[PDB]
């Protein structure tokens, strides 16, 4: 009388709630709310850090992303990731417009479909504002919204299915990704690098010669963003057990400690490299690097190793940021360095420190990693993170370039010398007051 | 040995907690905390949107409202709405100063009195800062606080009882109001219109001729407010089941989707009406309109209809805002257009799309609306929303006018030409710095 | 097969989760997240209130404190407070680096070790940013971080053990401290007074003669801080039951009401003392005073007495702030007046109003206070708050002075007249822009 398909049964004849522990559902409902406030967190963070005045306010853009992503998820995003009749590479349109999404056990069986929909939808939205922030410089809004809908559909949704889906080939292969380091962070990072390399401003003056590595538009914005992100990450990582067990709280302790050691580590590196300065921007980026690092690992690794997930990503991401000098590109490179590089490092290290007895805390069964002499685990992590990077860079490139050849879908004006025109363009962007301007400052052309 | 009255029994002889599912209580406790942060959310929103410099900071005023409303609720607000011995129009003073408020099942039987008190108290506080924001222009603080205490007592509390109370006549009549669209939004909106029409500044220059429809004091404030409100609304709507079932999470999905489609819809309307501009203020107002729209409906309607609750309120509220031109009044009209008009539209539409099988998800029994060929439901919604609008406008008018004839209770100086006096009044309000001024800039008169 | 020691048992043979109610764990997990956002709350509050421009941004410093405190807690802070093999004055290094912290019932038996670790760790972090804010004026960052690690280890951890530990002598003596008014507020306040008296700037011009009592750096910052603190305090106080019972929600109602009456009370006192001005800073400080006041009491006293916990601390703390005039010291005195004095008053009053039938709501057994003719309870409170004040002032003094005699550990330059040097020092601090400066403005000396 509980069917385990469609709606899960007839509400007029059964209590669909009897299939689930109530406390499990409450923790996952709460966690969903927490992940949501991470979305403006991303916006405040990349708005503040910018070494350039972005015409588009990313704090505002975070609300736009929340709107676009929620409609995409409802329309067919959810179905494409978490339908029960999927192949090994993709879901279906079976839950188009959330049809029959109710009380059947979700692919995470301790919660029903409708709760898993709510939870996982927040993950797609966080990824959308990361993507929007990566390609925001001189972006046209219309094209940006279209781009996000397309990118969530053909880049986020396939990768998410491989990672989390019923018959996802990475699931079947035995690759570990606790809280979606692959679909969210690694994914958005390498999509950001496609933006940088194809549409980013080349020979950029903020990224060339002896200019300061850190030159923030707004420190108070960076801090507010980091606050929202660290606060929300308890639901992001802690809710990825799908339950109310103590593995949830174990994963929260790991999240806190990786952030803390990441923050301190990056600020220490900067101290050595500057000859004794204390970096305010760097402490914040280090916390984000630890959070990203521990994401694929938080419910799999022992508590004292969570420190390594703060330390090692902070060091490597800190140096990765220097590649902006080498390439002389600024646009999009911060998101690649933190989420792309940090996601890769964290996914790799999970292969080293995953432990079957950490997973077993709530009955979850894994072979483990190098901790349990499971050497081959490292190979499973690499196949995951290489597949994710390859698909993300390639398909994001194809979308950017294809939209670039269509005049009314082009995301960024090509900027391909009238004295009067240059004076006007400068003043157009310089005089704008985002605080009081009721309208988006749309990129301006020769007409 | 569980009495079901007063305190519910003797703590020294029974565990009063045995009467309730623990997960139910945890979700409602959590939801209470969430609703609380909506209070500064309202303050930041209406502070930012203002086309005029308000002498009173509404962000600060939100904390004042939290103080006044919590004391009023404790004193007799709770008793007047949720006492167990009420008539059909009002409660009693039986729980004066929260006497014997403990472990008896509340009128929402899945939680005890003391938890329902906490939860529903947040609803009264949200309504108080909406009211304070509606009548803040040139308000005197002393009179404003008194006004709020009186207005919560004789306007909020009767309407809330009709909607939610043990023998409330709207409850008995079969009108649907899931999360209090009536007591909170519709109520505060039509009380706002009474302020506009009786005390609002007439022939206002920001609302007359060809002046810009949107001219915000602070965009970053609007965005921060919208963030807090959308975040908190998960508890506002999701906790209105009184339990931990999947109807709670179903209602959260509806809340997210209505906000998203409301945001996109209002920004699209503005795009047509401006000939291609992207409205930053409008995206935010559209999200608020959807949230308001879905409030009476969130746990009653099917997921794909939640889109309509974003779209239709966004369009109608957008045009309602133009009535400010027609009347040449600005003061108080934003709250009427969003909460008054949006609450009305959402209450009406609930009569159309309510479905007994959506309610049945957690065992709740309703005849449903037009979805279940229950045509008469639309008539029940209209009687609710007309009663609410009539009582709110009339009794708020009477309070405003009565306080206006008492010199030391008058809320706003009548402003009924010395050259020197006008220069001084202008400079008084212009020179004030809210960031650093330790005191409220009290309205200034000829002495 | 549940051992009740070390890890609590073998995860491969038992479900350690069977020992606990799931709803209990979910509420305490949620509460932990809430307490965390109180940390930037403290930072925003004391940044905004300052009558001086602090070279160190306290909003930023709150994230630093979160990093340092999380690492200290992991390293040995947790072990020193909540190890199961402690003496009567201190814990052990048994859980060094969180070794074997998992599934054994914690000293609060309704939650496991790993969840109690997470929860109580937030309390240590809140105390760390209070301490950092108290001694931030002209602080050198390196020394400040070292200082925090040392102070949490030898001041916070002993006092916390006495209050909360397995064999803590204050626990055994029967002193009541519901949510840690002793370890957090009283403690940090009297440590702040040691800073003021030993390192604070003497004959300070902002604290001398006829200068304004309130002269805030940023009102919007005070308000944002108060918002985060009041929001988080629901977890701070509500989670101190260790469970999901209605005593948790009872304690939340008490928290809300004490804040509200504290806010209104302080603003009323200021109104009398200024001859009719409305104090924006004072409403906020009054809310904080009530929150502090009700902290040792929230789950022990009857609801209508929670009003007294707002009123009496607001009055006394308001006058305590005047002692800054008497001493002509500003540095560190705000934290003493609010948390030191307010913690003392609230601890004292708990001895008066504690009621065994309030505790009994969830089965907790106490003799009660003067409500249950238990006169001796007042003596137990005094011994607690005198021990806490004595240990905090003395050992903080010794740490400050000892670091002051070591050139590279000195927290504040001694400031012990070149015309050119004075012009330069003035311009150094005046010209700094915290919004855009990528580095901490380190105190500057003659080289
Ligand atoms: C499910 C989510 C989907 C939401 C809706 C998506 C709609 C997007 C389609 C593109 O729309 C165009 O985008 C603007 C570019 O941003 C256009 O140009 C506007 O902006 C300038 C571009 O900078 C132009 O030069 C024009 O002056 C001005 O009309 C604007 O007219 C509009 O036609
Ligand atoms: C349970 C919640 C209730 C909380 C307490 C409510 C108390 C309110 C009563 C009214 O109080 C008056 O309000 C001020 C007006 O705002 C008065 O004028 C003050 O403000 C100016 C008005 O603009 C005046 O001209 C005077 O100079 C100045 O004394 C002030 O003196 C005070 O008498
Ligand atoms: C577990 C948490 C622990 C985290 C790490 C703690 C490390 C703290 C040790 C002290 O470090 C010193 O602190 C700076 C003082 O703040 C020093 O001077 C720096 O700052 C100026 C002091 O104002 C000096 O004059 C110098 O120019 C400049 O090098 C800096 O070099 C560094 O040696
Ligand atoms: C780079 C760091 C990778 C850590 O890899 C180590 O390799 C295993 C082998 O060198 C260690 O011993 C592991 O070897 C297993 C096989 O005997 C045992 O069961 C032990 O429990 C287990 O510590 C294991 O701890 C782990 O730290
Ligand atoms: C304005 C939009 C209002 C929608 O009202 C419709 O009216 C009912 C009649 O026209 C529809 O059929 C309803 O009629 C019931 C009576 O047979 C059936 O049981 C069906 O389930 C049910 O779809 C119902 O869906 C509903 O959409
Ligand atoms: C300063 C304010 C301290 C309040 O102390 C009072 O003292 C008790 C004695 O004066 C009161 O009666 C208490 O005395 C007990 C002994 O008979 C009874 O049981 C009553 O329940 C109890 O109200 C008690 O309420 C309490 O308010």
């Amino acid at each position: 009388q509980f069917t385990g398909t469609g709606t899960g049964g007839d509400v007029f004849k059964v209590d669909l709630n009897e299939q689930f522990d109530r406390a499990d559902m409450v923790w996952i409902g709460t966690a969903s709310v927490l992940v949501w406030i991470m979305i403006p967190g991303v916006g405040l963070l990349y708005s503040g850090i910018s070494r350039k005045k972005h015409a588009l306010s990313l704090m505002w853009a975070a609300l736009m992303a929340a709107c676009v992503a929620a409609f995409q998820w409802f329309w067919w995003g959810y179905s494409l990731v978490f339908a029960h009749n999927g192949s090994v590479f993709l879901g279906t349109l079976q839950n188009f417009c959330l049809k029959d999404v109710l009380g059947a056990p979700s692919i995470v069986k301790t919660v029903p479909d409708i709760l898993f929909c709510l939870y996982q939808g927040m993950f797609a939205a966080v990824t959308a504002i990361l993507m929007a922030g990566a390609g925001c410089e001189r972006a046209r809004l219309g094209p940006m919204m279209v781009f996000l809908f397309i990118w969530l559909t053909v880049v986020y949704c396939p990768i998410a299915y491989w990672t989390w889906g019923g018959n996802g080939w990475l699931v079947s292969l035995g690759a570990l990704d606790f809280a979606g380091g692959g679909p969210v962070h690694e994914n958005s990072g390498f999509a950001a690098l496609a933006y940088s390399l194809w549409l980013g401003k080349r020979h950029d003056p903020v990224a060339k010669g002896k200019v300061p590595k850190y030159k923030p538009h707004s420190v108070s914005s960076i801090v507010m963003g980091t606050i929202f992100l660290w606060f929300g990450w308890y639901g992001f990582n802690g809710g990825s057990t799908g339950n109310s067990s103590m593995r949830s709280w174990y994963a929260c302790v790991n999240t806190n400690l990786a952030a803390a050691t990441g923050g301190l580590t990056w600020m220490l590196v900067d101290w050595f490299r500057t000859g004794g300065k204390w970096s305010t921007v760097g402490l914040c980026m280090g916390a984000i690097a630890g959070l990203v690092g521990i994401t694929p690992a938080a419910g799999y690794v022992p508590v004292y190793t969570s420190v390594i997930f703060g330390i090692v990503p902070a060091i490597i991401c800190n140096f990765a940021v220097d590649l902006k000098d080498l390439l002389q590109i600024d646009d999009g490179m911060d998101v690649w360095a933190l989420h792309g590089v940090g996601g890769f490092v964290g996914n790799f290290m999970t292969g080293l420190f995953a432990a079957d007895y950490v997973a077993m805390i709530d009955g979850t069964e894994i072979d483990g990693g190098w901790m349990n002499h499971h050497w081959k685990q490292l190979g499973y992590q690499l196949a995951g993170s290489c597949a994710v990077a390859a698909w993300s860079f390639t398909v994001t490139s194809i979308i950017l370039l294809a939209m670039d050849r269509i005049p009314f879908l082009r995301i960024r004006l090509h900027e391909d010398g009238t004295d009067l025109a240059q004076i006007g363009e400068y003043a157009y962007y310089a005089d704008d007051d985002p605080e009081t301007n009721p309208y988006v400052l749309e990129p301006i052309d020769d007409t």
